């Protein structure tokens, strides 16, 4: 909530003062951090079945 | 009117922009323009009632 009358300020003040969520930017993070090892695996499993 | 929802800032801000109207003022300038009028008038009245 914003102290104010004007249509539209408490859209753009929202923006600018969260241009992204904790959230979703924990949940990026947490999966860019945890694809190297699913390659890894998937990377491992081939080789495995080559052999 | 102000753009604002905080309570009490337009009589604050209405009595700040406009400490005293114009009327009333010019109001006050007329009666104080002519009451030494008056008074010359009276004193000219008793003055001839003594003579
Ligand atoms: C926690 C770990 C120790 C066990 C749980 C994960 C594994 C079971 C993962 C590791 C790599 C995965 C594989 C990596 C890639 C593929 C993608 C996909 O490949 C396809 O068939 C693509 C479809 C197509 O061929 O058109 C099917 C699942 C599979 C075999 C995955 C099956 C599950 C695997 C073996
Ligand atoms: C525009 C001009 C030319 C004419 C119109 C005004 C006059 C009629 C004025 C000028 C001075 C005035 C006088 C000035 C003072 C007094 C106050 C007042 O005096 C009292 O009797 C006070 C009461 C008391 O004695 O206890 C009565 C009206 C009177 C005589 C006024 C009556 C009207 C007068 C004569
Ligand atoms: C103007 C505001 C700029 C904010 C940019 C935020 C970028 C966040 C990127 C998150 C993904 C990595
Ligand atoms: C979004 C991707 C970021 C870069 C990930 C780098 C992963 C490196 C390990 C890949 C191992 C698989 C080799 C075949
Ligand atoms: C503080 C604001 C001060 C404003 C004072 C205005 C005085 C007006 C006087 C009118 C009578 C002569
Ligand atoms: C509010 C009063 C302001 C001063 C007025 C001055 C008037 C002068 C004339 C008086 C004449 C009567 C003499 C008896």
């Amino acid at each position: 909530r914003c102290n104010t009358q004007q249509p539209g300020c408490e859209n753009v003040c929202y923006d600018k003062s969260f241009p992204i969520s904790h959230v979703r930017f924990w949940v990026l993070q947490i999966i860019f951090v945890s694809v190297p090892t699913l390659l890894y695996l998937a990377h491992v499993f081939y080789v495995m079945r080559k052999e």
